[PDB]
């Protein structure tokens, strides 16, 4: 089955997920010249006051930390998106070496790590319908380089020992996923997808420019997970990105100039 390595990796998963080479597929390399800002782009309102958090699994692709998504707690609204996207997860991609990692590219940069906020269109009822829909998601993505401590990231780090295999999981509640996000919410946006398999082409990726700092240590922390479950053979958890696909016929807009 699908995953990260050599024999089963992203060049590999267009076999079982044909969609792989689809119209719409991410990620993708933000050139920032051609980007076009859009003055018609509404600003993005982030609305997490509410936030309940769950708990955090270790899935074997990453480790996600989910949320309580059967009322409006924490939504996402404006910029692009018509209506209301319920947070569902966040989740990581990072690297084995702090030039890689990312997903999103900017200008073919590769950041350390990238952030993965992932919301639900609520005229679909529920996640599973929503993702069926070419405007199901909206995913808010954030870049992550190495230098200084994220302050609210640290609660994360700390319980990753207890997640280290595949599926493990662990109890995580009251956490702000607000003390993740950067100053600015000037962003990106174009039409794609989910960036693993089953790579559905449901998402409106909404891409912040202002990355966040994270230290050495926080992310070294990330590299000491492990993609097996427990009393399987150790292979860590990292390397665990999509390289940026073809742009096809899509125009990415910006919020910003
Ligand atoms: N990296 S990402 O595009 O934000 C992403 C988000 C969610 C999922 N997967 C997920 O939600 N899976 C369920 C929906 C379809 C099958 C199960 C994969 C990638
Ligand atoms: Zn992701």
């Amino acid at each position: 089955h699908w995953g990260y390595g050599k024999h089963n990796g992203p060049e590999h998963w267009h076999k079982d997920f044909p969609i792989a080479k689809g119209e719409r597929q991410s990620p993708v390399d933000i050139d920032t010249h051609t980007a076009k800002y859009d003055p018609s782009l509404k600003p993005l309102s982030v609305s997490y006051d509410q936030a309940t958090s769950l708990r955090i699994l270790n899935n074997g692709h990453a480790f996600n930390v989910e949320f309580d998504d059967s009322q409006d707690k924490a939504v996402l609204k404006g910029g692009p998106l018509d209506g209301t996207y319920r947070l569902i997860q966040f989740h990581f991609h990072w690297g084995s070496l702090d030039g890689q990692g990312s997903e999103h590219t900017v200008d073919k940069k590769k950041y350390a790590a990238e952030l993965h906020l992932v919301h639900w269109n609520t005229k679909y009822g529920d996640f599973g319908k929503a993702v069926q829909q070419p405007d199901g998601l909206a995913v808010l993505g954030i870049f992550l380089k190495v230098g200084s401590a994220k302050p609210g990231l640290q609660k994360v780090v700390d319980v990753l020992d207890s997640i280290k295999t595949k599926g493990k999981s662990a109890d995580f509640t009251n956490f702000d996923p607000r003390g993740l996000l950067p100053e600015s919410l000037d962003y990106w946006t174009y039409p794609g997808s989910l960036t693993t398999p089953p790579l559905l082409e449901c998402v409106t990726w909404i891409v912040l420019k202002e990355p966040i700092s994270v230290s050495s240590e926080q992310v070294l922390k990330f590299r000491k997970l492990n993609f097996n479950g427990e009393g399987e053979p150790e292979e860590l958890m990292v390397d665990n990105w999509r390289p940026a696909q073809p742009l096809k016929n899509r125009q990415i807009k910006a919020s910003f100039k």
